[PDB]
């Protein structure tokens, strides 16, 4: 259970060492451009007040407007938001999209708030950060605990202060300027990333078994698209519980059952298992799709997967990376594998600022090209620097940010 | 040495209980409106880069634009800036000036920077916070390690972004719209505060002995104006050392000597003394004028003063308060005694927005009037609530802030 | 016959710089204006045909505060003149110890040749072209030659379309639109105060002395009227139409009525026509130029008969004339002091506007007197410190104050 | 050498008389929209101050945002900037790109300034004009003495005041939103223009001899691309000297030599020649790529070229035009032949505001289309008005600006 920012800074310092970065540049790159904490106090439906703290860490904007989602989750805190924001900086650079990195969140439990309370909280948070975000400054998006409806409320409230600004947030509903393909983009990108990786070993998804932790926006689309590529999704978990079927779970039936009952439990097409054995389940490919830090020094040694594809942000800490590398496990890093979301967010933003939307086929074709080119550039760094996939992506992104920073200069 | 924010929060909660504040209002008043941390990187004179982190905590704005200084000191960190900012909210309310509270700082050692480096650092910090401050939003000022020249640079840089804005900062040089009386205002207010307290016992400054920790903007003017009221300043210290004379130090001579040599303890008109027994020196009145938290559980039992007048922000922690109370020591609290600075800053801001400067005698007569009225209001709270001077001031300030907050309301 | 106005003003500035011992880099920075702006101003005439003018606003220096200075409509407006006038505003505001820097603007046009509707359109288009450059705490215009309170009303009205009601963006306004009591008369009244201050140093006063006035507009009429009411004998007056003299003194109130009724000073029953180019060399105790700059120059200065010159116009005496006149024993009270009653009461008008509350005229004129008395005292101090004449006493006072503010602001980016 | 603005105004008045332009419209089109001169004072690396005067002439914006580069050169003065700005107005209209004309510069010698000094000067200039330029107002670019790195500093400083604004300047580094093709664009467009001209005579570049004055952004690319189309570049000069080779200079070798030594002198593949006989050197096509006014009444009669293609701005004054016309020399005018720079600048601006960059193949294909179309419209004007190439282009541009001006109207 390592501190999230300590783990991410360890990876950053490793990448900086591989690159030979100057120490003063390295320090500047670590320090976020701006960290914001704001009081967010709303009346509950019964009129009583509740106060939350909202966060937006704006890590780096050398390569363009900052980009990253907003997490509503009880474990949101400054270290977590800082770690996620720094990862967005490297992720956007690896994807070669013209963004820097940011992240925000509120430490709350959304399932304990009514829809009207969530809307008020979202609008108050927007009132408290509207002057610090913007189409060409910092563009939020969903993350854990938020979704396209959350984004609609941000858009609606932001637009009161600045006029109609569809490009100020991505992950919007289609009817409010959202992009076709954005809902499925992170899971679909995970599929593309997994296919690029497996192809290096002469393999494809068909017939392989997959274990998925988390069953939300990322986990459901990754599970559904892997299954439709012929993969055997043999175990899935979420906050409610876990299920397994060694012949592969009928993911579409699982989605129906989850929507209808609110639970993975009592699914007819699988067996209840202990959630805390999900990550060490037998499989070809393990895909964490929920919280970070879940693969650590305590359980990494029990991981049975041959490949790990990080759909979640920072699911594997650096202690686990070492334990797993010794076990022969290949790890496709978060800052590449889950970048389908922010890549299609970039396409959404482009569509909005161009005032004209794309067909879904074009969105998904561009997503594939970007994921293919990013993986190609990662492999080049891995070869240049004789390093593993995580450090190939991390050095790629750090190097691109350092270049843009140096071009912009340092005089006042 | 107790954590500064923990110490201030202990005092705040006690005050809230005295007032019977609802627990949700109590929590809201603790949480700052907005906390900002920004990277401040400059080239040094030799061209090499140095990176600092700048802070501005905007604690509360219910009563008006936020107000508070900018500290350049190596121990600046988020807990310190948050504690100072919260104290500004109570202090402005105690003074009955139409401001809320804020504070900023950079963790740096100004003596280690050249004048050109300090100017670049000040201008970059201003570039990083200009969108967060403003004449009717948040109005900075000096504190430890900054002075009127610093404020000139903030004014000059801010005005590039928003046009000429003299009232955006106070403590300015007279020639750029500063107020007569502001340089001396905190020390002069300390004198008025001390006179008010002493008169409750039939006493005057004339003939009493005083010990002063620190010899900067606050300590020099407190010592000089006490001396000119006939007080005997028997010991003085600063970062370089300490000097004592039980007959009274010639403060004007000491000021000349300090300016000529940069040190205190080789002064002809006194004897060197160990700086670490200054606070426990025999005196009628002890006036800390340097860092916070210097009267604590380790040394409070050895304090020999009959009265403590808090010129520094939070020089006495709550452990020390309890120890000193049992010894019969009477403590005039920071949020009253040092409020001359922010009160004359209010007058400076008024003069700027009115476009027309006042004579110094008007500034100082208004300062006296405000300090006499605030002391009376503190005494009223002390009598109503049967509480000590610190809690009289804290409850006065918190109550005023809570009242403004409740009038503004909570709907979105 | 005149020196170039900017060369003349820079020669005075360089001399003041030398007296003060200014560093050469600071000297150069203080010469260079903050910002010079030239804009096309094209309007339809009443018959629909187009006419194009060039408008100027030179923002010379803002170290001491919002820039301040009038707008001139006159055929001889050009960049050198506007730059010279703007630089003089910087020193004048500093001499007066008001919290402003210096700017000036203008249009090279002949207002007499435009209809009122054409003048209004031109003024509104000029405002449209510079509204983003000026502002209550940035640059605050005012009248000058060829413009008046009605001109300022149109600037206010057009500017407020872009920025909301902004009374303090311009001074010299009509009283009924936020103007200050006392501003119409302020420059002439300040000229009297300044003259009284100077004469008192010689144990004299206005009563019984003789005065010659060149120009009979906002400045010249009020200087002449108020001098006359203090017992001065105004023995010659000119404007663009002609010149009249009466060695026993002209009835200024009668002359005002005659000029109003006929549009001319000529054929006034209470004086004698004279050659307008002998006006400045007429016998008198005190000569007060109240029209164009550079009118005392190499060609006529040696024939000046006045004992005192009080500069109500901006830069009426060039440095060649200064030197000639100094050898003749003529004492010259400089424009950047003597005519500062206008900008001083403009400051008061601006204060009243931003404060939302207007003053009585008695308060305005009492404050004007205080400011003019204090400024003269400070000029005398500089004269004594630097062993220099009145012009250099004022110039060094202003330059020193601007340099001090500049140094405090600093130079890093 | 004639006055630059007098020469350009003479060409403008000539074009207006060909068009029968209304005399009032003519006068308005001559008068620039807005001329700006600003103080630019910086500390040097040793801390001493230096003051420059920065200029931005915004000549005409009837057809759209104004466009034109920034020159750092000791001969920069108001007449030169006014002349270049008026030429940008006609050039943009000839190219049929939706821009008006502007130009800027600072009278300085960049080679006498350090890189940090150049950066501070550039940033201060930007501070002084940021309120007067903008994506839809006035978009600068490089010119003599500035380059992509200069533009990066303008972008960076401007974005402090207005947020990230990549389209505010063109000629940016690729890694900061620059366009592929922009660096080579002016020289490449010179090639296209020359090819369109020569084709009118059944000629092409291959085999012909060229002389080039200047060897910077424009001269190096023009010479390189001409040589790669089989042209014989027989003489080249820059500020350091001149070389000739009647069999053709190896331009790639000359570039490498120039880079390594900083001089064209002592190039192993050419002979020194007197650089003030470069323009009168025997050749088929003469291409000035440096200062304006270099062909004048004194040397035009000695010109030996058959064609002059004006890559520099206003290299030929009207006295020379007449002398050369009598000699049968054909002159392809600057406002057409060098328009590849601004045309690809337009594509860069488009890419930036669209948030999505183009392939270089597309950039260069569009450049060719635009240059071919502009030449066709110039020939149409030459035939309609029985005038030479300069007046065909000048009348095309003036007529397009006059039309847009008339549509906008004149009431307040
Ligand atoms: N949404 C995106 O576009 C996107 C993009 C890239 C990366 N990510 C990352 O993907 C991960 C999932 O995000 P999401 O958008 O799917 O969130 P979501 O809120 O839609 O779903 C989160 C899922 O995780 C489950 N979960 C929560 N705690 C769990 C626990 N302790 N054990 C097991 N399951 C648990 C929830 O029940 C739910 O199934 C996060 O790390 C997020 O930062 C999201
Ligand atoms: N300046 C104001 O208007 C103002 C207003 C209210 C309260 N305060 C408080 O007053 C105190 C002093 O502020 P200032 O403006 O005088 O600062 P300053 O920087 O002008 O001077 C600080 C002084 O403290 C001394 N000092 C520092 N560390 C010391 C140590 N360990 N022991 C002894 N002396 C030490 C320095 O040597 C110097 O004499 C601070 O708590 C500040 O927050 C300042
Ligand atoms: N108005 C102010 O508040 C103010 C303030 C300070 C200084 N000034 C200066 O005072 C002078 C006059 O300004 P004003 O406001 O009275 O202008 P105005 O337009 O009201 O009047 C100008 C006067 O000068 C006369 N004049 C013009 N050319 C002349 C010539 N060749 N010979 C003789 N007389 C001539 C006109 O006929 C008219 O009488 C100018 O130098 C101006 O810059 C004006
Ligand atoms: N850069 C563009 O995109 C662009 C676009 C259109 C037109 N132009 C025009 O092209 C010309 C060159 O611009 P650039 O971008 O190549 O500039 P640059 O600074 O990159 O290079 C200028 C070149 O001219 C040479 N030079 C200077 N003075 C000279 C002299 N007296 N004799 C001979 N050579 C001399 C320099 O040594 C250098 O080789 C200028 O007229 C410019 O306005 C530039
Ligand atoms: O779409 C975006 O802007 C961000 C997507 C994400 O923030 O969830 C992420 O990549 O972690
Ligand atoms: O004058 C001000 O606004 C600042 C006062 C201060 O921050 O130094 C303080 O009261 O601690
Ligand atoms: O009142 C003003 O602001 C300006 C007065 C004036 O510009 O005419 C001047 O002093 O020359
Ligand atoms: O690319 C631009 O916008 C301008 C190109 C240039 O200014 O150098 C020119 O055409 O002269
Ligand atoms: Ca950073
Ligand atoms: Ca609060
Ligand atoms: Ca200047
Ligand atoms: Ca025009
Ligand atoms: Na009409
Ligand atoms: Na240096």
């Amino acid at each position: 259970a390592m501190n999230a920012l300590a783990a991410t800074n360890r990876n950053f310092r490793h990448a900086s060492r591989i690159l030979g970065l100057d120490s003063k540049i390295e320090r500047s790159l670590m320090i976020p451009f701006r960290e914001i904490k704001v009081e967010c106090t709303i009346p509950k439906d019964d009129g009583t007040l509740v106060s939350y703290i909202g966060f937006r860490v704006q890590h780096d904007n050398a390569r363009g407007p900052m980009k990253g989602g907003i997490r509503y989750h009880p474990e949101v805190d400054p270290d977590e938001v800082n770690a996620l924001a720094q990862l967005m900086t490297w992720k956007t650079a690896v994807a070669d999209i013209p963004y820097g990195g940011a992240k925000g969140g509120i430490g709350c439990s959304p399932r304990d708030l009514s829809l009207s309370e969530l809307e008020r909280l979202t609008r108050v948070f927007t009132q408290k950060i509207h002057d610090l975000i913007g189409i060409h400054t910092d563009v939020p998006a969903p993350d854990m605990g938020t979704n396209a409806q959350t984004m609609a409320w941000i858009l609606d409230e932001y637009s009161k202060f600045h006029g109609h600004s569809p490009a100020v947030v991505t992950g919007k509903p289609i009817d409010l300027g959202g992009s076709l393909g954005r809902e499925a983009a992170t899971g679909r990108g995970v599929v593309f990333a997994t296919e690029a990786l497996l192809a290096e070993y002469g393999k494809s998804i068909q017939g392989l078994t997959f274990v998925i932790q988390g069953f939300g926006n990322v986990g459901t689309w990754a599970a559904k698209l892997i299954h439709e590529k012929g993969g055997k999704v043999v175990a899935v978990s979420d906050i409610t519980g876990a299920i397994r079927n060694p012949e592969g779970i009928d993911i579409n039936a699982l989605i129906k059952h989850k929507d209808a009952t609110g639970s993975l439990n009592d699914f007819n097409g699988g067996d209840a298992m202990n959630s805390d054995e999900l990550l060490i389940h037998e499989c070809d490919v393990l895909i964490p799709c929920a919280l970070g830090g879940v693969l650590n020094k305590e359980n990494a040694g029990d991981v049975k997967a041959k490949f790990i594809v990080e759909a979640a942000n920072h699911p594997t800490d650096p202690d686990a990376d070492e334990i797993l590398s010794k076990k022969g496990v290949i790890i496709l890093p978060d800052i590449y594998a889950n970048a389908g979301g922010v890549t299609v967010s970039y396409f959404e933003w482009v569509q909005n600022i161009q005032g004209f939307m794309w067909e879904e086929e074009k969105v998904n074709l561009e997503l594939q090209k970007y994921m293919t080119r990013a993986f190609h550039n990662i492999k080049t760094m891995c070869h240049t620097h004789s390093c593993n996939l995580r450090m190939g992506a991390f050095t790629l992104g750090v190097n691109r940010v350092a270049r843009a920073t140096q071009l912009r200069g340092w005089e006042a």
